[PDB]
């Protein structure tokens, strides 16, 4: 996870929502400095513990209660049991490598300063930062609408039928943990999207600065050689820290997309009130946007990762000194050599190529599941 | 998309369908200019959405009526609407692409021209055109009478039970946004068979003037190399202008060649009229052929792109200038580097590969529906 | 195809199976000479055209039929319907490779000819002759008896119940059929063995010359790589010759190893005879050798080609005079560049793999029928 | 397979459950020899033939018993026989591999021998010996108590409805040869572990020695060329070793994936006793442990391969000696064409990205099969 001052409110928020038990001091020289939150770890285990714990209890006290409200079938049971399971599961995962990832967090933020030092000439911080505050407030106003929506079609239906206020307050435990779902997707989206900004500005120098003594040019080719190879270390760390986090984000993503499928063509097809189903359309809009928070930066990056041997030919053409052909001829082994595509903890590599196999996986279950209910 | 002087009419035919509001101006240098047609955007936006809803509006006014012809049933009703939605998902997508792709058009086109402009021994222009005229209109003609085959079928069914007439012509719409899949299918064939056409041409040159003082050798090898660029660029600008409409063309494709199949699959399980039986039957092969169009033109220009260094090393032995050889190097570590495969806006690769999967999904659901059918 | 004096045999099979309609003259300076049989051409067509027509009609017949013997029910029609055109197409693919294919033949044996002129050392040719005709004569044999087991299988259930002797050899198309098809099967076998021995002998040429004034080693280099170029060429002429028809092959080998292997289990299901099961699992274990004789030389040949840099670069260190490292530079360079995998046309790279994605289709469609069954 | 007094328990408990008929004997110059132990494969012979032949007659004994005890149902005969026999075709292919791979593992043991001579640095023993013992004792132990918590819980259902104690005791071969199947899955284990352990030490190597006269640094250069040589060879020798016999692991391992949750979802279903839910639970476990001791020692070792040339090009701007570039160069261009990933005989590359398609195969299949059961 990235750290700076360009924008510490997501910082801030991912440390609340017991994602980054970590502490941004500085120093004289700078250099924003993460160290690890001793009073702030046990802070995160606990409200994780007590969450999940809380959550599950509440789950199998619907199971148990004498009316259920979200759990009373053979099938809804399964199936809630399942969306339940797989929330907790992405936030046990999201808080795991929150806890033990201080070293890679470090070691990421500490090349992003090096990356972000030699960047001057299109570093404009402004609009990042707005553009992350933005992005951050946005998710978090949106999944709390959608919170708060769920609670009241979810209290409309339970009350058609203490009545029912404490049998549906038994799943605030289960929003409170899609808070901390969407604080990781806004944590992993903020910086995947700042490592593809960086990548951009990577390919930016090259673009402008050549192909528009002079050892200025070949100083350049050695910043940005090594800007390069820092990016594809940073991406490499990035997989170490949320590679199996977003590998469980991208399973409970595509459960949802089943489930929640499946849930509007029961509910359908029973002929039932409008709110549920509308409730559910845009459920199903909401995790298709956060679908489209991972796979969307990672395929950013690896695509603007790869479009810079495509432009450092131009160079080695463009070039008469025996130098900096020399150097060019480096920079282009390593784009030959460098791969910078985000992995799952090497299950997946995350990309936009996803977004088909889901489908494929989704058109196929949509197509048995309601050929068995018909 | 690709405008010329060599074929006109494809260009005529894109805008008046909605497809290219664009003005085809000409200066004295030859150079024929693109410009922003006002007018025309106007008149596209207003004809796309008018179709749309009017699609819409017959497809609800049939599901309304009091004895609906096309959606009469659970699951025919369902079946219908996603033809129709996706057909109109299509047309909206290619109209998207075609008004704000003023940019992308006018730099695939500059680079047209200096790809034209230095492939001389090879510009056979009479037979490009005729070529083009002779797929666009064998294109409009098949579409042209395969729905009106299809209004008479229908038209036949609802008279075998203002009787019928309004309820068969509000599909009208439905037609209408078929003609314009069918321009934009002709579109980007057009499109695509001109990039792997001036791909065989590239493949040629090096072909012919080299496997057969003289520094013309070396001015043919940085020609074609910066033809080898253009052509990897225009297939970049091609992904950029019509990747997102090719891919809805696919997913429609797909669509459409599960649901005909499953359609004459229930006609001749239900022992009908062997007119509707042979009319999707026909619908069937114009689908094949529809995807026939996309994944062949792509695959072709990827595997003529793919064929230009293994004949490139037979230059690269063939050679004995100092200087030739070096040139021949940069050509071959290009070749190396460059990948020229045409993508669906990064969620696939379109090829021949793709008929295999496509058969992998249809050969699965042809297999699960039937069952569940007997 | 591969014609040659080592097995001639093959070739007058093949010819005779309305599969090579060529003519296999010498001139006096060796260098067997495949020219066009105008004869040979009509009677090929003539077969193809009466046997497909014969095996349709036939089946219709038995369609047709007062009491039919091998379809009678709703789906037994549809699948030995399928069954009968997938070998019919098949049989058609491989006739018409093997009719408009001259001049891919010709240019294969002529490239055949120079690579097993320069390969003397290792040129065994009467083994390979012995290894031809065997696998030849076991493949007709074993054909031969699975026919005449299906014979006397079908007669004893049909007698069970003119009688049947009419409505039992109104099949005796469809097994001649099988016959042209076990000949294609032999064709593509023979050649693509036939190439993967020749890669196997320039794999030995480099690994036993060069790894136990001296320009003889120069000359071996460039007549090596003069070699795998020609083998490289060749792979890709056997894919424009058969690419088609071994699509259309695996397509068949799929689809009887489902239907097969379905009526296995529904024999064993309804507890009838042991004739029937013996005769059916030695249809699976044909079929499954079958498969195992077009992914298998493919694969071979790609295995063979691929270990020929990884031994390219032994001589790459172990070299000292400065040309004979710039050659052994340049077979490097193409090792590097060429690629020798069939390709089916482009849809599919014919290889081992095939072989677990056969099985993941399989072992789907053998889970998703058997549910329905019980 | 890797013979060491490093871990010479490992090759005598192989060699006890015919799976390495081999001798371990030494010379006077260190190098431990292994030789063929013609007293011992007719042992392994033996004991393999008895124990698949015991396992299937106490097959068809229980399922012609009066009350069969594991197999009484049309489904629980098949699914408890394809159990039985995927096991019986892993034990057949691991005593197969064994017995016809003397030269192999003499090859791929000499290989590691002089891997291990110049590996001294970094050689620490001891824990290598710690960490191979723990592993094997482990696997025993967790497989030991499985196999007699199985007995346990099949004897308290069988004795819940001679009684049944030989019904029972008929399946004492089935759990024997899933001691074998233990067997194996450990002597892969510590071969894979052991190439990756290899690898690292060579990562290491280049990573201290250069990145913190001198022709020591060529020479070191040299060595390490020749030691990643010997590591890519030596993957290609447990390839072809055990590829085939791992094939049938992973294809075990998914069958009893999908088998014991099905298993498991239909006693759940049934509202049966615990004990035998628990012991299901934990055979998925051991499932998936076993699962990931294929799959994680074969992506280790590829993804330590692939982190070689990504530290090279550190060296390769880190020099100034003209001799020295040139050996990284050459360097370079090995880790340029090598590839050290492990192939299950071809049919495909054994990574994590396996867990991810079988999973992809049992969501698949518990999804069919739930909705079957339903
Ligand atoms: O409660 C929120 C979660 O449960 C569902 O609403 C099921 O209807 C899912 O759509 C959503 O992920
Ligand atoms: O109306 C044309 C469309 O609707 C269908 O005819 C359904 O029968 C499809 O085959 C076709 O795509
Ligand atoms: O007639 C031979 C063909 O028909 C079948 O026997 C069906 O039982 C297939 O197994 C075989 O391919
Ligand atoms: O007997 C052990 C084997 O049989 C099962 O227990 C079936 O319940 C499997 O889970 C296991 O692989």
């Amino acid at each position: 996870m990235e750290i700076s001052e360009t924008n510490i409110g997501i910082f801030y928020v991912s440390k609340l929502l017991a994602l980054a038990p970590y502490s941004a001091k500085k120093n004289s020289k700078g250099q924003l400095e993460i160290t690890r939150s001793w009073l702030f770890s046990i802070y995160s285990v606990c409200l994780c513990l007590i969450m999940v714990f809380l959550t599950y209890r509440g789950l199998l006290f619907d199971a148990n209660s004498n009316i259920p409200v979200r759990m009373k079938s053979a099938t809804s049971k399964v199936v809630t049991a399942s969306d339940v399971s797989v929330v907790v599961l992405a936030i046990v995962t999201g808080v795991y490598c929150g806890m033990f990832g201080l070293r890679a967090t470090q070691e990421l933020n500490t090349r992003l300063d090096k990356i972000d030092s030699t960047l001057s000439p299109y570093n404009n911080v402004k609009k990042d930062r707005w553009r992350a505050y933005a992005m951050a407030t946005v998710s978090l106003i949106v999944i709390g609408i959608l919170l708060g929506l769920d609670v009241g079609t979810w209290v409309r239906m339970a009350q058609e039928m203490e009545d029912t206020e404490l049998n549906v307050q038994w799943y605030i435990p289960f929003y409170s943990l899609y808070f901390i779902l969407t604080g990781l997707h806004i944590n992993f989206a903020n910086t995947a999207y700042g490592l593809g900004r960086r990548y951009k500005r990577l390919n930016q120098m090259l673009r402008t600065s050549y192909l528009s003594a002079t050892k200025n040019k070949s100083l350049l080719i050695r910043a940005m050689a090594d800007n390069h190879e820092s990016l594809g270390k940073c991406v490499r760390l990035l997989s170490r820290f949320y590679g199996i986090a977003v590998l469980f984000i991208l399973v409970s993503c595509l459960l949802h997309l089943v489930a929640t499928a499946y849930f509007l063509f029961l509910e359908m097809l029973n002929k039932r009130d409008n709110g549920y189903v509308w409730v559910q359309m845009l459920w199903i809009i909401f995790h298709f946007l956060r679908l489209l928070m991972v796979v969307e930066p990672c395929h950013l990056a690896a695509r603007e990762a790869r479009k810079t041997i495509q432009i450092v030919c131009e160079i080695e053409r463009k070039v008469f000194e025996p130098i900096l052909v020399e150097e060019t001829k480096k920079f282009w082994q390593q784009l030959l050599v460098d791969d910078a595509e985000f992995s799952a903890s090497g299950l997946c590599r995350v990309n936009r190529t996803i977004l088909t196999s889901f489908a494929s996986a989704i058109a196929t279950y949509l197509v048995i599941l309601i050929q068995f209910q018909k």
